[PDB]
């Protein structure tokens, strides 16, 4: 039975229940994420920005079935085109706006990766991606407003691939946490 999360802490509690088993009800998880009304005081601890690129800040380790993290995107900061390592990946905006651009998996032949579509993700909205849907790039295109998002990945993963937009060629990248549980982890 899905109830509205009252706070971030409550959201976390609910996620532990939703991931208590071996499978994932994606629509239920997306609904609970969307229903949490972003309260900046509750996540300020995790919102650690870097001037030069976006940061990944671990919030909860999900007793193994998922990682929950907060990403902080300076003006103009964005990601590579990337996959999600056979995991579910949910992305809920906590502050600002992000542009998500979707791409198809490249063919083995070198070619420009053309965007299949794009959308603007707005405050409190929760998006979902997985490898079966495709690849994406996420960017804060604002010149004036930092963005903050909440991401949930299941199973957790710390490697993915970045794709070169001109060729489709991929490279394996290891993701790192800028902080964990509010603590900077250089
Ligand atoms: N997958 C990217 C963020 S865009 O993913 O919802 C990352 O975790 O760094
Ligand atoms: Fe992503």
């Amino acid at each position: 039975e899905l109830l509205k999360p009252r706070t971030l802490a409550d959201l976390i509690r609910i996620l532990h229940e939703l991931f208590a088993g071996d499978e994932v009800n994606v629509e239920e998880v997306q609904a609970v994420l969307e229903a949490y009304e972003s309260n900046p005081a509750e996540w300020a601890l995790y919102a650690k920005f870097d001037q030069y690129r976006y940061t990944r800040n671990l919030v909860d380790q999900g007793n193994g079935k998922f990682n929950l993290m907060i990403l902080c995107w300076g003006e103009g900061h964005g990601s590579s085109i990337h996959d999600h390592t056979d995991s579910h990946c949910f992305l809920k905006l906590l502050q600002g706006n992000l542009k998500e651009t979707l791409f198809d998996w490249p063919d083995k032949k070198s070619n420009e990766m053309i965007k299949k579509s794009e959308r603007t993700l707005r405050e409190n909205q929760c998006a979902y991606i997985n490898d079966s849907i495709g690849l994406h790039r996420v960017e804060n295109v604002s010149h004036t407003e930092p963005a903050v998002s909440l991401h949930l990945y299941s199973p957790p993963f710390d490697t993915c691939h970045a794709f070169d937009q001109r060729t489709g060629h991929k490279n394996k990248v290891t993701m790192t946490f800028h902080s964990k549980f509010g603590i900077r982890t250089p």
